[PDB]
């Protein structure tokens, strides 16, 4: 805090090369775009600037989306995205969570 | 098309109508928010879509009201977008539903 956790994947492009073998429902540009790179086993993937993991991505869901869901935190996310677009992830989640 | 009251358009002639507020709620924010004041008691207007707002309770924020009240303002969406626009109407909702539960 506060600098990329990983300045080797800093770049856009870099972070397209680690894609490579890639074979997965989700869209690669996308992911490269959100901040993440391929770890290099399954569909997992680590951002680039806060370091946080995902894997196990379904066939409709959005790499932005769940960047915001699950490390809310990262200062590449809110630099792009803004802070009331992660107040709505978080709020259209607790709404439908609530009305079950 | 969307103006509405082009003579209040402005932050200075909004703040003057103040030059004698009384009242809890802040007079620059109400301005940035576009709202003057009346002249009857804690009335208050919007200068882009003509909104009323009046009984101003100690813990309200002007923009939080302005989209809680008159969400199709074209300037308060060019303020603050349609993400900070539907958060206030989101969660109001969420409070609903928690407090059914
Ligand atoms: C960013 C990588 C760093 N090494 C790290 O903190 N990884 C984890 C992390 O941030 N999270 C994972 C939990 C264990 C780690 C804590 O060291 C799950 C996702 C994230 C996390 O704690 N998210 C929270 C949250 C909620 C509000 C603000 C910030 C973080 C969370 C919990 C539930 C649902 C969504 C987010
Ligand atoms: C990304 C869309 C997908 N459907 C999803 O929601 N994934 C979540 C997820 O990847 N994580 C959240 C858990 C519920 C989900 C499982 O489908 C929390 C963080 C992440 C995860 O499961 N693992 C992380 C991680 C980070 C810190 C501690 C433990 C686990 C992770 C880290 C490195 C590489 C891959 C995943
Ligand atoms: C601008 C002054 C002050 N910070 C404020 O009242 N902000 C609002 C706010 O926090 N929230 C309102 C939207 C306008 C502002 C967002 O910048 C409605 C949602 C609320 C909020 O607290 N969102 C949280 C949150 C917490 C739990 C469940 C759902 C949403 C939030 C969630 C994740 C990460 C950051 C904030
Ligand atoms: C932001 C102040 C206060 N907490 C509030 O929201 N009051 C409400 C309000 O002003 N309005 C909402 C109605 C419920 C409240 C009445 O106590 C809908 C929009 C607004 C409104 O209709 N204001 C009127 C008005 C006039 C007299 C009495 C009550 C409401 C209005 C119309 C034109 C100019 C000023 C006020
Ligand atoms: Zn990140
Ligand atoms: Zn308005």
């Amino acid at each position: 805090t506060n600098l990329p956790r990983n300045p080797s994947m800093a770049d856009y492009e870099a972070r397209i090369f680690t894609f490579g073998t890639w074979i997965y429902s989700v869209n690669k540009e996308q992911l490269a775009r959100a901040g993440f790179y391929a770890l290099g086993e399954g569909d997992k993937v680590k951002c680039f600037h806060c370091g946080g993991g995902l894997t196990d991505w379904k066939p409709s869901e959005d790499p932005w989306e769940q960047h915001a869901k699950w490390y809310p935190g990262c200062k590449y996310l809110l630099e792009q995205k803004g802070q009331e677009y992660i107040n709505n992830i978080h709020l259209t989640h607790s709404l439908e969570e609530c009305l079950v």
